[PDB]
């Protein structure tokens, strides 16, 4: 393992007190995508002074981030004491596609000491520490953030000039206030700046030793160190986790001024990261000497597309988060930072459909009790079960067997249980696990040639299983057997023609074949009459030795109908709101397994009743002749068409919703079209909708003036008169 | 190894002890069940279960495995894959550059080339570097190398 050096001197750890209420600040920092905030440089490639679009993991433009700040600990007079820290040890996050940070964002300024904030000390850049891993949990004291197995360590050590990476296992300590000891409160690490960070001695292991104090290093597999230089200018840093390991991106390595992050380093850790947390730290500074520290920000990445303004210096100087809003969408769609003035359609509102109702059942159980006894048939002797009007829980049925093969076609193995159908059909037979080779829907084997064919008109979930020793009512055939020949000899006794089995049907030769094949290679022949077209029917079969536990095969298929969809899963309707009468929005629904969403009203039944569902020329439901005696007319679902009126000289715009009317328009909305419409809110944070002859709009003054040339015409005699001219 | 062995089950039981959902292995990654599974499967059909916390979303992790008899000479499997990068194409075959003309400076015609495995042919001249350095290869809007 890694040469970690010496262990901690004492079992006890400096006591940690949570003072998190002192750390509250309101210093949010939204991503300015037009300054390329948080932009990681493209991986190993650049472009010249051009505009292009690109997709990758990037923080969303609207994010103001999560902010953290570190402080000096407990100290009084001329000495350090305990660790007065925030609750960062308990701050377990889900790792989410990597993240980027701002370090030193508030540096070269002033703030407060935090824990002693009235001091109003000037603020300086400070480097964050982190831990990541695949598993977290409670400490023996119930404390959050214990990490399990190997963990990913990030810590600056001593000064910001040294950075460490580790991949290692933590060992808790049983001393006073320590991770196994039961006087423990919270994790923390610390720096002792009075002797650390000396200009004749930067303590290369300061922070790690203060870490060692709480946890011994065990199974250290990775270690890296980096030489860094100090600079109060803000830097960007990013992490990703990939199949090629974790990668480290930074502006410090390459781009001090533009802030683009380049892949400074890589890691060999191929373990999935599920959890991400920020490590607590304290400065063991003298009370009289306390100093304040600059705020730190972090932003999670998302799979987003951007328009990118590369400079001739190869740095992205501006960008457009394409999906951030409608205007951004336009810029991105035309790959420019200045779309020409005009009126443009944008994505419609989804109209926020309401939570679902159903009309499924009433019904009886789809009792499967025939499967519980006797010898299941030879493959040419199929026994079939068909259910209608009934409710089931197939997992209870499945518990009765040990399934050694579950495969399906046209449906997931889960979905075949979850879905309602008009019929549920099951074919079952004896079938060993030696010959279990010839069952598939595409099999060309003699099993499919003469004994079974499965139609592709329906989804089908095939099962091979064995019978448990406590299913004593199940019995087994003397051998497992099948037809391996079924052809007709010509009346001239030379030519011969096979009769392949029809889908879901018995081959004709079953009429001459014995219920089981007594001996392998048994064959039988029948002379055929002139009424039968002449010739001889000729058939034969083969056998497989019996097994100590019976082996079984099941073919299961389902049929979807219209008003006959009455086999369903057992309802979970208990403890729920009354259905289906809400009405209401275009409510999502499942009516006897007929699913979709839509608007309904009580309205004039039309021909013909007892068909339930009647559809139009495009097979869209017209309405439902309900069981409550009301015909419910379907009025589908609604959306709001919307467009942008853009005057690029003033850099302003208006919007239209039109025929929807201002009854459905309000100062805020969530239906939705875009995640924000802040581009309108630039002024319309203070304004309501206006109703017009084309219909409801935003961003407009009712001037009612007359215009000689609209410039951006609204049709009819309507007009978007320009905002105040330059 | 004493036997060759593998995982044949890795699913999570629902907290109601009826429904169960499989956790299939991710491409090029370990399945989560390796955290409870032993380094080798000691006996064919060995199975192990872990109750999952509410922090873990509840339920039980359930896993099992199977074994194959050892062979007199060891049998091995190798999965080998390669990644193509841009300016990172630095794993190559050993060069056969010995006993050859000086490269790459000819210039010359549109000379055929392979620059760190970046291949094609083209004309080159010494000319005004553009942003940004240490990306080596910079391309146009159609992903054609600029220089």
């Amino acid at each position: 393992y890694v040469d970690v050096g010496p262990d901690s001197v004492k079992s006890a750890c400096i006591e940690v007190d949570i003072q998190q209420t002192f750390f509250d600040k309101t210093w949010p920092r939204p991503i300015d995508v037009s300054k390329a905030d948080g932009i990681i440089y493209p991986q190993g490639r650049t472009y010249s002074n051009i505009t292009i679009t690109y997709q990758g993991l990037f923080p969303y433009q609207g994010d103001h981030g999560d902010m953290y700040v570190y402080s000096a600990g407990h100290a009084t007079g001329t000495t350090p004491q305990k660790l007065f820290v925030a609750n960062y040890s308990q701050d377990v996050k889900q790792f989410a596609n990597g993240f980027v940070v701002r370090i030193g964002a508030a540096a070269n300024s002033t703030g407060t000491v935090i824990i002693s904030p009235s001091t109003s000390a000037t603020i300086r850049k400070i480097y964050p520490a982190f831990m990541l891993g695949s598993s977290v949990g409670n400490f023996s004291d119930g404390k959050m953030g214990r990490f399990f197995n190997h963990t990913l360590v990030l810590l600056p050590d001593g000064c910001g000039t040294l950075l460490r990476a580790f991949y290692c296992i933590l060992e808790p300590r049983s001393g006073n206030h320590c991770p196994a000891g039961n006087s423990y409160t919270s994790f923390a690490t610390y720096h002792t700046p009075a002797t650390d960070c000396s200009d004749g001695n930067y303590n290369r292991n300061a922070s790690l030793n203060s870490f060692k104090e709480y946890f011994n290093l065990r199974n250290c597999t990775f270690m890296y160190t980096y030489n860094i230089t100090e600079d109060e200018i803000l830097e960007w840093f990013g992490i990703t986790q990939t199949a090629q390991g974790v990668h480290l991106f930074s502006s410090r390595y390459v781009d001090l001024y533009g802030g683009n992050m380049f892949q400074f380093a890589t890691l060999p850790v191929y373990d999935t990261i599920k959890y991400y947390s920020i490590i607590p730290h304290s400065i063991r500074s003298i009370q009289s000497d306390r100093k304040a520290w600059a705020a730190f920000y972090v932003y999670k990445l998302q799979p987003l597309t951007f328009l990118l303004d590369f400079s001739v210096d190869g740095y992205i100087r501006r960008a457009i988060d394409c999906g951030f809003n409608d205007l951004s969408q336009l810029h991105c769609s035309y790959e420019s930072f200045d779309v020409e003035s005009g009126v443009y359609s944008v994505s419609s509102f989804e109209a926020k459909p309401s939570g679902s109702v159903v009309e499924q059942a009433e019904g009886v159980e789809c009792d499967f009790s025939p499967l519980l006894s006797g010898t299941p048939p030879q493959v040419y002797n199929f026994k079939r079960l068909v259910f209608t009007n009934c409710n089931y829980n197939l997992t209870k049925l499945l518990s009765l067997f040990s399934v050694n093969d579950f495969t399906c076609s046209q449906i997931s193995p889960a979905a075949i249980a979850s879905n309602c159908y008009s019929s549920l059909i099951l074919d079952y037979f004896s079938y060993p696990l030696s010959m279990k080779s010839d069952l598939s829907v595409s099999s060309a084997g003699p099993i499919s040639q003469f004994n079974y064919k499965q139609s592709f008109s329906n989804p089908t979930c095939l099962i091979l299983a064995t019978v448990p020793h406590n299913l004593t009512t199940i019995t087994k055939p003397l051998k497992y057997s099948y037809i391996n020949k079924c052809s007709r000899f010509l009346s001239d006794d030379r030519t011969e023609v096979p009769q392949l089995v029809n889908a879901n049907q018995y081959s004709p030769c079953v009429s001459i074949v014995p219920s089981t094949v007594w001996e392998d290679g048994d064959y039988y022949r029948k002379q055929l009459s002139p009424l039968e077209g002449g010739g001889w029917l000729v058939a034969s079969g083969s056998t497989v030795a019996m097994t100590e536990q019976l082996q079984m095969g099941f073919g299961i298929t389902v049929q979807y109908g219209t008003d006959t969809n009455s086999v369903c899963p057992k309802l979970e309707f208990a403890n729920d709101t009354k259905i289906a009468s809400q009405l209401g929005n275009c409510v999502e629904y499942s009516l006897y397994g007929v699913s979709g969403r839509g608007v309904f009203q009580n309205c004039t039944a039309v021909g013909v009743r007892q068909q339930r569902f009647v559809y139009d020329a495009y097979q869209n439901l017209v309405g439902y002749y309900s069981d409550d005696g009301n015909y419910y007319c379907l009025r589908a679902c609604v959306s709001v068409p919307v467009s942008v009126i853009y005057d690029k000289e003033t850099k302003t715009h208006a919007t239209l919703f039109g025929s929807v009317a201002c009854e459905h328009i309000s100062s805020t909305m969530s239906q939705y079209s875009r995640s924000t419409r802040s581009m309108l809110k630039r002024r319309d944070s203070t304004y309501g909708p206006l109703q017009t002859p084309v219909g409801c709009v935003l961003g407009l003054v009712n001037s009612s003036l007359f215009v000689e040339d609209c410039k951006l015409p609204l049709g009819q005699s309507l007009c978007a008169l320009p905002d105040t001219p330059s």
